[PDB]
């Protein structure tokens, strides 16, 4: 329940860093 | 405090899946 | 461990609101 969200927040976190990166190129 | 972040991580999580999707079309 | 993810979920959360915003202009 805490670990679950733990590693989870670790993936949306990466996923997001990516989005910021690729979209930023798109501009 | 844990539930709060719980359903919260459930929305940024979806929101993100969307962004990945729409932006990916943008490329 | 809970606080850590706490403020963390607070940043991906903002970061994401931004992405939704800027990408949405991109369309």
């Amino acid at each position: 329940y805490v670990y679950q969200l733990k590693d989870e927040v670790g993936e949306l976190k990466g996923e997001v860093r990516a989005l910021k990166d690729e979209v930023k190129d798109l501009k």
